[PDB]
């Protein structure tokens, strides 16, 4: 039995199934996520070089369904008009559970055939994985600031981003409050 359950198992009827996804796809997309020790433990996770590797997995489908939490609540139909371009002069539309867009996702290997594909929660998921896979392990630290540069998932995403606001305290106190970190 596990010691750290995902917040969509309260909030989504297929919230278990998001699991068993999350789970599975971790080792085919997330092994070099799931080799780091970051620099930023001591804030996000104290504990994290005492953990297995099937601790990790739990812990990493905690953090995914709480940057889920802020940036969608859980709404994979979701849509937003950003205030920047792509590349062929068209706002970008962000969509689904972590407000990925189809140009910058695609740039990571994650497939979508079309803007339907961001609105599969499970598509959606494995985008996740590539993303932190890429930076995390690249950058050696989950998120913050660094010689002026946004580093880790906060390459990506606002709500990884320090400063005070409600997304970012939460998902910080979250994180360092699991019984597997503290």
């Amino acid at each position: 039995s596990r010691e750290v359950i995902p917040l969509w198992e309260d909030k989504v009827a297929d919230g278990k199934a998001w699991s068993t996804h999350v789970y599975s796809a971790l080792d085919k997309l997330g092994p070099n996520l799931l080799d780091v020790i970051p620099a930023d433990r001591s804030l996000f996770c104290p504990k994290y070089s005492s953990l297995s590797y099937a601790q990790r997995k739990q812990y990493w489908a905690f953090v995914l369904s709480s940057m889920v939490r802020f940036e969608s609540n859980f709404k994979t139909a979701m849509s937003y008009t950003e205030d920047f371009n792509d590349s062929n002069g068209n706002r970008v539309i962000s969509r689904g559970l972590l407000q990925i867009s189809i140009e910058s996702g695609n740039a990571y290997g994650c497939g979508f055939k079309s803007t339907k594909d961001l609105h599969d929660p499970l598509q959606n998921l494995s985008c996740g994985i590539r993303i932190l896979d890429r930076w995390v392990s690249r950058d050696g630290r989950i998120a913050g600031k660094v010689d002026g540069a946004w580093k880790g998932g906060a390459r990506y995403w606002s709500v990884l981003r320090a400063g005070d606001k409600t997304s970012y305290k939460s998902i910080v106190s979250w994180s360092q409050n699991l019984s597997i970190c503290k």
